């Protein structure tokens, strides 16, 4: 019997080439006066390239107040990336989409800026105090040219390749308090980029045409559950997700965990911030709180009843001249005077600790509560919104002054962790006919399983064929029949009107990957498959 | 320029070269995928059986089977929580069959074992603090657990090479049958919880999803499939045999505990936190309540068998050869510090060796709270292991014990939890203790393989990139789907048609309760079958 | 719910490749077996294990795993094993035949190749049982229980399983394993009897491999990458690799040299190996001498120690640095004291001082009447990974105008000996980047230069590793199925060597870390051709 050899193979002689890591400085242009970096790659010996890495020199941050960078700061800096030739754009991506494509890559995410040095909230006490030390971050600009290394690489057929990087405002990548002088920081801050790539000098290159997937995104109107992608002729995939819109707020939040980014870390940071005003050890009724505040003295039993909710408060080593007090309405929301009230104090069941005579403060030991990721994600503006018949924010001025501005451009869902799924039903139509529909997030489950990711989206994959070696499988259009567009309609999950999160404005994001043919006939050019 | 002169000169034509910078983009088979979800037909030894029928002219092929399950709202009084990876634990057996019979089938535990290295699949099946932490109900209408939906990835051989490996429907009807384990297996609860009503009210609500493919002019070729078979040996017996082995790709060997001789009750459980340290810390925390007592005079509410001793001025309490250092701050003048010297004890003879849990503690420090009237422990020095946390309560009070055994308070005993997890391995909750001292595999009369160390487990973990492997003998190192798998071939005439497994178990102390944990040997064999798509899908055992 | 009408209508002459079915090819008839062998131990009287593989059945092999039997450690003192103990045991591994060495690697290079394999690292010995520092109280007390560790000897024969496997053409294959002294793999204090342990300790190895009995094997020649390392002279920022004719890659990194010290360190975190774990362990060790609750001025400290009573406001000023100390439940007869110069360093009197006490800003806690000790709650400090990595010898060096170590005798007795052979950079985590510039010359011409560690970023990205090195990769061609792409020599032009020049950043002379010696490591992977014609043999590509 004829047998295939599994113990030996003919070591084929490959194309004669030589790689080199090339680093280039850019040309900065302020064009809405947005920072734009341009990198021109033109050399007769750079035959092909891939693995684009953009480095960024973050400056020394000096002065007073609270300051920190958003996690994966390097990716958050990116607004748009374009790779173009003389014939036009070869490939381009939106900042968030590049990040989404790199969310599984722990190494790329770490390189972009994910450390306690960068992401923890540091405090500066004097005008010449160093808040943050200068650092360099590296952003892996993942392109379709990296899929199969040399086989997939961008070939430069004697053409000039321009890599354009559009940057987001520094407001988006920074978490700060009112005390921090952001006005001066915004004026003084400048993006310092450098583009690196693996260049290949190839001897007698044999160029063949290839296929590329170019992502397109469409953002629907504020609170609009529909979005449409026009002129769809050959699509490999379609992703659907939601983003919050905070334009109706001052983008201020009570707490932030810093480098520690788990759901529990977000919750613990919030609890810690509230505990300062929640349980007070004072000689007589506490002061510095608004008139709307209902601070009740804890009885001998330790139980304070806020309607049907019982809060057990027991503090050790309390001085004889002092008493234990509980703020029964620290944060409250109500649309009507005779409606359900969402009270944050009611989310606490037990608070234990010991009063320190030396530092004159309470040292909390164990806290029993029901605080969730949504509570930590509520903007402060929504607690004091017009819709609320109550004051809302009954915290001290000291606590309110510690509030942080978060303008992270890549937030998904209605919480900081994208934990809460707000899509109750998804409907995708090709033309007018229903292409796909679901009541459960089964497309997200398949995305997470097939891509081995923990942070996936509701994705419809049409290409299950191996990349580069095969022409990708695409959903083909029929203009005559009307099937030349992908229309998405969602049904948002119904939330209680008396909860502050109900008023978070939502935006539907639809991402479509269209197939293009790469032609190298007299320069690099792409053609949309139609 | 950008390229260095040294590189340029080094490069700047006679030999034939393979192109590594470009490739001919081959046109693939014209197809269209679709995520299809189906509702089942529920049937009821009164075990739940869900049936899903897949029959469509246009569903040419399928793969990536995912079973969703709607978990109900749990209301009432008592302690309740779901086992980790609840979705997998629900599964007793999965079968994929056609008109010609079974195409592929797996046992619940084997599907779980095949998915243990997939963190995503495990998370989807139900692994969260919301599901797995032990929640408490205070009133008959208090919500213990909120309704949730779990997703179970039914990994099949059809997913290995995506479209290439997919199950081709030769215009035949495919039935997917799912047999469910009793709800007792997936739930951790105390005595206070009304399990009787819960068992009656609970219903499995499944839904089968799969990636279906509509293929234009499909060119079908025959393929090969590995079907797993398991053999469970007799209780406490160190042998098991898999008969009729003809063409096997692999053989796995592991141990399972048997708790049929117990009420399946355990002192503690850590919840969502599943590390070895989490299991130990939960156990220590549960005992500390009755171990160190701050009371005005001798403590009450403990059995007569208990020996609660007052801690002397030096802080050292001697329990035979073991010294326990107990020092509690802010103790009221009217009160004293007491140590329970025999919280849990075991012995087979009146004056023999004694396994005392109190003796496993060396130092206990803390501060008494006047406000809450309880001790707040700071630092604990102990030698509590994963085995202690895995001892069923029944064994502490068994007939073998000359002592009372359980000298805990009634309050502590009432907090004990029922754990019926069907996929436990070894003699502890983490499968930490290796109880197999030697393993021998015999293919007839001749020794096929033998080992003193779990080097077969090390190879399994390395080759499968898994952290929780088993002693596995792999015979197929050939790439799957593209090649016919390599197997251990049988010689019927020489009696080499059966795989016999013999183990040498470790010897444990009779005065330690873990000695009485019954063991079962599990042997898993993957048999090679040929998939014939000639007039309906059918399988044939390679013999 | 079934196939949707839109999909059916979309589908309902060109040659198409079948992606739904494939011809299940009959492979070469073979049979694998996990074979385990015992070695031959030989004896600076270095331990060497030899494993001879020669069998008519064994046609080919791969996936070498070396197991090691760690003994029961009994007696007094503090003892622990280094993390990944199994890899740290290895000094060198060589696979040779009658024709000579087929492949060989240095201990550290094998570890470097396995650093991205979490499973291989766990198997080698990474647990609280092995790596935490355990204490022995009686001469017959068990410190560490006996355990078995498994070391995955990653070779080029594992890359493509059976395809890449080492073929044994009726030749005798010898696997030689050289072991590092037991001093390298063990973390211990002065109380521990290392002298007896070193005498009593014996390496107990066992080599396992996946062997293949192949029927009518069809052997073809292959290519192998053999790593070579060159260690530069102490603190010299240059190193050269000679006879470089065809190299697939070149790596550059730094190692510390502690030959000028007794290899003693104040603290070690144990199994917990994060940067924060190293810092927290150090802070915890200093805290008992830093803040003292005593009736009158504290005793048991050298005369050089400046222990100041904490004032009513809690602020103690050490020059420009203010330290806030507030301890609860302090007895009326006792006072709170702060050690203002626990560890200090300076090369000139009345100049800049590096004081560890000055690195603390706030210390809070509660005094325990029951245990007669302070239980610290919150500590605000600026202690870094470098502080935890300073050998004790440097604090009391001749360069220091001060006593340096003003800790108690109790604290000094708890100091641990760390001789880990695979440390990189100038700290235990290799956090501090000490290379400011890298220059690589092929012959006399500049092959590559960088000011930033972009070669390390590329290494980490391409190898999916979190702990990479400045690496220049020349081969981007798939392995086994293709002949690797390499740099080409030109003997006539003198281009047959790789010269590395780095520019190190300079430390402050008044910081003890300036006195930690450095060594430049350059690793070169040369291409060799594997021939099976009358035995297994390798030939260097020119
Ligand atoms: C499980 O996959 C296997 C199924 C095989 O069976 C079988 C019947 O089905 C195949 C499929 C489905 C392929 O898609 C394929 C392929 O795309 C490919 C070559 C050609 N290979 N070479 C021919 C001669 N050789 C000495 C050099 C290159 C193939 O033969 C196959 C192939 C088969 O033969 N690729 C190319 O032509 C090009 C343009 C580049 C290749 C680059 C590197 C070299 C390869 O990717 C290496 C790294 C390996 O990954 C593969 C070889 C896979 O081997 C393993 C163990 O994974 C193999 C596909």
């Amino acid at each position: 019997i004829k047998r295939s050899n599994v113990f030996a193979v003919d070591s084929q002689i490959p194309t004669l080439y030589m790689p080199q890591y090339i680093s280039l400085s850019g040309v900065m242009t302020n064009d809405d006066n947005q920072a734009i970096a341009s990198f021109e790659i033109r050399d007769q010996y750079i035959t092909a390239l891939n693995h684009l890495v953009l480095s960024l020199e973050l400056p020394e941050v000096k002065g007073m107040g609270r300051f920190g960078y958003v996690p994966y700061v390097g990716y958050k800096c990116i607004n748009h990336v374009s790779i173009s030739s003389c014939n036009g754009v070869i490939w381009e991506i939106e900042g968030e989409e590049l990040y989404n494509n790199c969310i599984n890559n722990t190494i790329a995410l770490k390189h972009s800026g994910y450390s306690s040095e960068l992401n923890d909230i540091s405090i500066g006490l004097t005008p010449n105090d160093t808040i943050k030390e200068p650092s360099t971050v590296y952003v892996y600009i993942k392109t379709p040219f990296d899929v199969e290394d040399t086989f997939s690489s961008l070939k430069l057929s004697d053409s000039k390749i321009t890599v354009t990087v559009t940057f987001n405002p520094v407001s988006d990548i920074v978490i700060r308090d009112s005390s921090f002088d952001f006005e001066t920081f915004n004026k003084e801050f400048v993006y310092v980029p450098e583009l690196s790539f693996i260049g290949y000098m190839v001897k007698n290159v044999q160029i063949k045409p290839s296929f590329i997937e170019k992502p397109r995104r469409v953002i629907g109107q504020i609170n609009q559950p529909t979005a449409t992608v026009t002129e769809v002729h050959a699509a490999t995939s379609l992703s659907v997700y939601t983003k919050p819109y905070y334009g109706n707020t001052d983008n201020k939040f009570i707490s932030y965990p810093g480098y520690s980014q788990d759901e529990k870390d977000y919750i613990d940071a919030y609890v810690s911030r509230l505990l300062d005003d929640l349980v007070i050890v004072s000689d007589g009724p506490p002061t510095g709180y608004p008139e709307s505040a209902e601070i009740v003295e804890v009885p001998e039993d330790g139980i304070v009843s806020i309607q049907d909710a019982d809060v057990y408060v027991k503090i050790d080593n309390v001085p004889d001249n002092m008493s234990v007090y509980l703020h029964t309405n620290l944060l409250m929301f109500g649309t009507r005077k005779n409606s359900f009230i969402y009270n944050i104090s009611k989310k606490f069941s037990a608070i234990t600790g010991t009063y320190s005579d030396a530092t004159k403060r309470t040292i909390f030991a164990h806290i029993s509560h029901s605080i969730n990721i949504i509570d930590t994600s509520i903007p402060v503006s929504l607690w004091t919104s017009q819709r609320n018949v109550y004051n809302g924010d009954n915290r001290s001025a000291e606590s309110k002054a510690k509030d942080l501005f978060i303008n992270d451009p890549f937030i998904k869902g209605i919480d900081f962790k994208n934990k809460t799924d707000i899509i109750s039903r998804l409907e995708v139509r090709f033309g007018n006919d229903v292409l796909y529909s679901e009541n459960g997030p089964i497309s997200r489950i398949y995305n997470e399983l097939l891509t081995k990711s923990n942070n996936g989206t509701r994705t419809l994959t049409f290409n299950f064929t191996p990349k580069i070696f095969f022409r990708p499988t695409t959903i083909t259009a029929n203009v005559s029949r009307g099937k030349d567009k992908l229309s998405v309609r969602v049904v948002y999950s119904t939330m209680d009107v008396n909860h502050p999160i109900y008023y978070v404005q939502k935006q539907l994001v639809v991402v479509c990957n269209d197939l293009y043919k790469v032609s190298y006939d007299q320069g690099v050019s792409i053609t949309k498959i139609m």
